[PDB]
C-alpha cells in the first residue's frame, strides 16, 4: 500500500513548507541564490545535522534542488522566497491550528442535516465571526486575499472595462486590494468597500464602510463586485447576499461574481470546494448553479470570461 | 489558462488529502467498500441520513486524489486503498495518529525546536510533556498509537515468520511490544514457548500464554530470555539513549542469547523513509538510519552483526549477538 501511505502522509508535506516559511530564512534563497547549510545553521543558531535532514526531504519532495556546495528553492517554489507572498501567507493558514480543528470536525458535520460549520463545532463561533477576536490569523488571512487579487489584476483590467463605470461597491472586498489595484490603473472614479471591520480601514482614493452583507447593501453603485464571497456561503446565504444586491441596485446596474467557475476538472477546485465546505459550509460551483441562484435574486447571465483556470468573471443585470 | 504556482499551491495543499482521508475512515462507512463493492452514493447517503450534495462532492476529491474510482453504479476503492475497506487496518488507524492535535501541535513548534540553544522535542515544546510520557495522561491517543502499532507487526508478521525460526528459542521478550501483537501472532504458529512483553503501563495487559512487564528499558531489560526483539524502537531514539537501551539488553543477555533489531532501513531513497525520518524528529527527536548506522549503534553497545534479512523494501531484520 506505498500509494494509500503516500495519499495518508501527504500532511508531512504541507507541515515541513510550514517549518521553512516560519523559521524566516526565506530571504536568503531569494533570486534562486544558491545557499550554505552550515554557513545558515551557524548564523541563525540552527541544529545542522537536523536542519541537513529537513533539506533532503525539501529536496524529494520538490521544493529546494541540489546546487554547488550548498540548496536552492526550486524555480517551481520560488515564491517561499518572499515571506509576504500569496503562497508563504497560505501555508500559515492552511496547517493554523483554525484549519486543522475544523478538518477534525468534518465527520460529524457530515451526519448533520442543518449542520453548524466543522469551524463552528471546532472553535464555538462562525469563521467571520472568528477572525474579530483574532487579530494575527484576520491579518494573515486579509492579506493572502489582497495577494490573490494582485495575481489576476493585470488580466482581470484586459477582459472588462471598468471605466464605464462611475460608482464602484467592492462587496465583501476586506482590505480593498482589488480597488487599489483598479484605482493606479483607473483615475476620478467612486470606490467604496463593503465589509466588517474592528477599525475601519482610512485611504485617499477609496471608501471603506463597515457593514454586513446580510442586512443591507449599499444603493446608489452601478458596479457590485463579488470577489471570492459567493464560495463561502450556502445557497440559502448566497441567495440573500444578491437579494440584498437586487434591493440595492436600480435597473442599469451591474454585478461582476469574480472567483471560481467549476469546469476544469483541477484538483486545487475540488479540494478549496471541500475546504468550503469544512469552513463555512460553502462551495465551488457551476455556471447552471450560479445562474440557478441569480435567477432566484432576480438577475440574468449577461456575459461570462474566463480569467484563469481557476477564475471566470460572470456578469449580472436586472 | 496560466497555472501560476501550480506545483508550490499543490504541496501547500497537501494536508488536505491526509484530511478527507480521515474524514472517509471517521465515518465508518468503509465496510461497505470491501472486496472492491461498487457503492451508490445516493443509497449510501440516504441509508447514513447523509447530506447527498455534500457527501458527493467529498466523494469526487477522493476519486481526483485516487482513493475512490469510477464504477457503473457509483464509486469503488481503488485496489491500491482497499485497505482503508478495513476499519482495523494499519492504514485506517495510521491516519488517526497522523492528522492527530498532537502531531499538528507537534509540527506546528517544528521551526521552535531546530534552533542550536533549545533540546526540547517540538512534541514537548507543543505539549509540555515528552511523547511517551504524554501516552500515560491521554487513554484515547495511547489506544489509537498502541492498536495502529499491533496492525504494523500483523502486516509483516508472514515474512518474519518466513525469513526468521523463532521455533528454536524457548522465552522470548518482546522489547517495546505494546499491546504484545507480535508475541500473539508468532503464538499463533509456534506454541509451547515462554512469551513475555516489557513496556510502560498504567495497567499491566494480562494474557494467557504471553507475559506482560510493566518497566522502563532505561533503567533495566529483564534477564534470562534467549530472544529478545527490538520490533520499531531504535527510530524512537538518539544514538546515545539507542546505546543505552542495546547496552541494558546486553547487561540482561548471557552469550547464548539473541537481539533481533525489526524495523525500517534508509536504503532505497523512499519519500515515506525520509518524511518518517522528520517525524520521528518532531515527536521523539529521533531518526531513521542506514544499515552501516544500526551496525555502529550494534558494536558501540558491544555486540556482533551476525546476520541481516530484509522483509520489505522499508523493512529488515538485524541479528545480534554477543559473541
Ligand atoms: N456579513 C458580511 N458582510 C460583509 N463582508 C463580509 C461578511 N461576511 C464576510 N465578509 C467578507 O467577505 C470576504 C470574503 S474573502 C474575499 C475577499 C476579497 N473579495 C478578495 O477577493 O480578495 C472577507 O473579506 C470577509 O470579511
Ligand atoms: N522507557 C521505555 N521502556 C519500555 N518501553 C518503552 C519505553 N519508552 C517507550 N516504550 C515503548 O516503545 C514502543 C515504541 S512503538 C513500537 C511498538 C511495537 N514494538 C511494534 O513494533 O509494533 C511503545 O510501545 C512504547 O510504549
Ligand atoms: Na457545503
Ligand atoms: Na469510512
Amino acid at each position: 500500500g506505498s500509494m494509500l501511505i503516500d495519499l495518508i502522509t501527504s500532511c508531512r508535506k504541507s507541515t515541513v513548507i510550514y517549518a521553512f516559511v516560519d523559521m524566516g530564512l526565506s530571504v536568503h534563497f531569494k533570486d534562486g541564490a544558491c545557499v550554505n547549510i552550515s554557513e545558515l545553521a551557524s548564523q541563525y543558531g540552527l541544529d545542522h545535522s537536523r536542519f541537513s535532514r529537513l533539506c533532503e526531504y525539501l529536496i524529494k519532495i520538490g521544493v529546494l534542488v541540489s546546487c554547488n556546495e550548498g540548496v536552492a528553492l526550486s524555480e517551481e517554489c520560488s515564491a517561499l522566497a518572499d515571506p509576504e507572498s500569496m503562497e508563504s501567507l497560505m501555508i500559515r493558514c492552511e496547517v493554523s491550528p483554525e484549519y486543522w480543528k475544523a478538518w477534525s470536525m468534518y465527520s460529524k458535520s457530515l451526519y448533520e442535516n442543518n449542520s453548524k460549520t466543522a469551524f463552528e463545532i471546532a472553535h464555538g463561533k462562525p469563521f467571520f465571526e472568528y477572525l474579530d477576536h483574532h487579530e494575527l490569523f484576520r491579518s494573515n488571512f486579509d492579506s493572502f486575499m489582497s495577494k490573490n487579487s494582485d495575481k489576476i489584476i493585470e488580466k482581470l483590467l484586459d477582459i472588462y472595462d471598468f471605466s464605464q463605470h462611475n460608482r464602484i461597491l467592492d462587496v465583501g472586498g476586506g482590505e480593498g486590494n482589488l480597488l487599489i489595484r483598479i484605482n493606479e490603473k483607473i483615475k476620478g472614479k467612486h470606490y467604496a468597500v463593503l465589509d466588517r471591520y474592528n477599525e475601519t480601514p482610512v485611504l485617499e482614493d477609496i471608501e471603506f464602510i463597515n457593514g454586513d452583507f446580510f442586512k443591507l447593501v449599499p444603493s446608489g453603485y452601478d458596479l457590485y463586485i463579488l470577489k471570492n464571497v459567493i464560495h463561502n456561503w450556502s445557497d440559502s446565504n448566497a441567495i440573500l447576499i444578491l437579494e440584498n444586491c437586487r434591493k440595492a441596485m436600480d435597473d442599469n446596474a451591474t454585478i461582476l461574481l469574480i472567483g471560481t467557475v467549476k469546469k476544469l476538472k483541477l484538483e486545487i477546485i475540488d479540494s478549496t470546494d471541500i475546504l468550503m465546505d469544512v469552513l463555512l459550509l460553502g462551495k465551488e460551483r457551476y455556471l447552471n448553479e450560479l445562474e440557478d441562484l441569480a435567477h432566484q435574486a432576480g438577475f440574468v447571465v449577461k456575459d461570462i470570461k474566463e480569467i484563469n483556470e481557476k477564475y471566470s468573471i460572470i456578469e449580472l443585470g436586472v
